[PDB]
């Protein structure tokens, strides 16, 4: 699985790495894939880059909900319930490496049929065989 | 729904105001969603890393098709006349907003199925009850 | 690196598969990555989800600009020249993939720091 986390600028490195590794943990545990297949990415968003409701984040800053969005890339073939727990646990994970109030913490996944996902060339419900 | 925009380098942060604030209005009265959880995120692109055709948009004099590409998150439930609103309207936004010619400006929807969007560790589809 | 791959519908399965290959090759030539490190991600695009100008795809006739959008995601260090070569060989891969015409073919670069990259959990400017 892949996962874009858009955060705030303003984060410490430690912080990052903290990230990058419980939320790998996290998506390993819970999208039943091995550590090793999850990638992540860091996107840091600049507040005049970033709208909530049309306003830059720098001026909704007591109630708008700014904080990390994430798009977890996962192949098909998971149940309602098991991405659910990938939802709950990449955003508390998320939360706890970036000291970020869990209600602002969004995440939305994209299933990718076998077909559509490919690694070093090759159709994964071809190698999967 | 979350829009995310890229957008050439050179925009002013007026700009990049008024696009936030004109778009997440065009995007609200067409998802008939509340303007507050409308999101966007612009990304700029140097001209060295948008490819037409093959070629950089710095080595294509301006004119050449080099524009801004806008993703729009959505969830399911919007009928296909609703989506061409939100693609038209989006769009012209876009275009007004960063006085970018409406020709070169591309949109595409992607839906998120229910159950696949979390706020707070929580499906939208389940808080939303 | 990865590969996200906006394409239309209606192309065939060979089609899809020759392209995830010859961008996949593509991709790790110009990038000077690994080929099982190259990942590719299709997405197809309803006409009806896809804006030109305002206008949907489905409602404009062909090469009324509707074509594969791709993004990259790489490694921050390459050059400009190397970082051409990736955008020219990728698209001339997309566009002879799905028989589409080069020019409705747009690709950008996004570069990721080391320090933003996590594999295996562990960041790429430890992993390398």
């Amino acid at each position: 699985p892949i996962a874009q986390i858009h955060i705030l600028e303003g984060h410490s490195d430690e912080q990052k790495e903290t990230l990058i590794r419980d939320v790998s943990e996290a998506i390993s545990r819970s999208d039943d894939a091995t550590l090793s297949s999850v990638r992540v990415i860091i996107t840091e968003l600049a507040k005049g880059h970033f709208g909530i409701g049309g306003e830059l984040a720098s001026k909704v800053p007591r109630g708008g909900g700014a904080g990390p969005i994430a798009q977890i890339h996962i192949l098909e073939g998971r149940s309602g319930e098991q991405k659910e727990t990938l939802i709950r646990e990449a955003s508390e994970a998320i939360s706890r490496s970036l000291d970020a109030p869990l209600k602002s913490v969004r995440i939305f996944i994209t299933e990718i049929a076998k077909g559509h996902a490919g690694v070093g060339g090759e159709l994964l419900s071809k190698v999967l065989r």
